[PDB]
């Protein structure tokens, strides 16, 4: 059944203490930069989160413990700072939506106000203005996307249109045993939230890549890569703060579940897969169709994918420097982690 195999996981997993080796030296190629003006953008922010519909409490727990600025500023170390509001409004915006609707009515209903605001703001008739009704995760996504559109080339935005109604459908489509590793790990590229960051690096950075670029395979393949490195790390990171809610579709505790690992082999195995696909957008690279000629395309391939490999080694950074997955305090002197899934 469902409660024994989820039962023996707990079981299998409460109270070990695991450490974890730095992530971003798995990537040893890909630096860690932070934007200039985060502390400026923090200011901005925290008087524009006094008007979001979200609850005062709510907020500031996301703003103490995520400080999603602090991510945007990573993601986009390098743009100008009248760029940095909107990309970080956008994050506070996608952890607040997802947070809400972390009862299937309301997920349908709020899944469909969503997504009719993304063609709204991002489709061929642009509407800004929300619906008297909005919920606040809606209303609030509305001057969002209408700031984004307006540093986007239309190209830019029917990618980000289409990449968050994916991660929307997603999450609505996703509600006797624990699923399997593949499957879940699968799941997660197919739906995880990403792609809209790598798309914002446009914004970020104002620049169009052509979309004959962008559905080159070695393109294509540095983006998946890419995906599935945020996602792969984002698996150990975040393995205690799920455990401790029990939300064991964590790819470590399925690794656990399916091949009876223990939880120190099953966070080595996700490592080793880290290395593996890390190597493999290394590879692509050289596949790039680089010009032999052409400056300004050669930065715009060179800007977009290390937009791409900051979501990396990004998400990891600020995980190492933020409270949403675990105490600061529990990383030492070389940034090795001692995750402790105590209760
Ligand atoms: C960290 C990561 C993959 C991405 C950071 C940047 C972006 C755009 C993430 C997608 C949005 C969400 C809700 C990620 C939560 S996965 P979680 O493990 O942090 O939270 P959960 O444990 O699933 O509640
Ligand atoms: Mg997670």
């Amino acid at each position: 059944t469902l409660s024994g195999e989820r039962r023996e996981i707990i079981r299998r997993a409460l109270n070990k203490k695991i450490l974890v080796p730095n992530i971003l030296e798995l990537m040893p190629a890909w630096p860690s930069e932070f934007q200039p003006n985060i502390d400026e953008v923090n200011v901005e922010i925290d008087e524009w989160l006094k008007t979001v519909n979200v609850a005062k409490e709510k907020k500031l727990k996301h703003r103490a413990r995520g400080n999603y600025t602090l991510l945007a500023g990573i993601y986009y170390p390098h743009c100008r700072k009248e760029k940095m509001l909107a990309l970080s409004q956008f994050l506070y915006w996608i952890f607040f939506w997802d947070d809400e609707i972390d009862d299937r009515e309301g997920t349908i209903l709020c899944c469909a106000e969503t997504n009719k605001c993304i063609n709204d703001c991002l489709g061929p008739e642009p509407n800004y203005t929300p619906p008297p009704g909005s919920r606040g995760t809606v209303e609030m996504l509305y001057p969002i996307l209408r700031d984004l559109r307006a540093g986007l080339s239309p190209v830019s935005t029917m990618r980000l249109k289409q990449e968050l109604h994916d991660y929307v459908n997603g999450v609505k489509n996703q509600q006797d045993h624990l699923p399997n590793p593949w499957d879940h790990f699968q799941m997660r590229v197919d739906d995880v939230g990403v792609i809209p960051s790598i798309t914002q690096n446009e914004y970020a950075m104002d620049f169009t890549l052509p979309d004959w670029i962008r559905r080159h395979e070695a393109m294509e393949e540095i983006v998946l890569q890419c995906t599935k490195l945020t996602i792969l790390l984002n698996e150990i990171l975040s393995l205690q703060k799920e455990f401790r809610v029990s939300q064991l579709e964590n790819l470590c505790l399925l690794f656990m579940n399916t091949y009876d690992m223990s939880i120190e082999q099953s966070i080595h195995k996700v490592l080793g897969l880290l290395k593996d696909h890390y190597k493999i957008c290394i590879e692509a690279e050289a596949r790039l169709p680089w010009s032999t000629t052409d400056e300004k395309l050669n930065n715009n391939i060179r800007e977009y994918i290390r937009g791409c490999q900051r979501l990396a080694t990004g998400t990891a950074c600020w995980s190492y420097n933020c409270e949403r997955y675990f105490k600061l305090s529990q990383l030492n002197d070389q940034q090795e982690l001692l995750l402790d899934l105590s209760r």
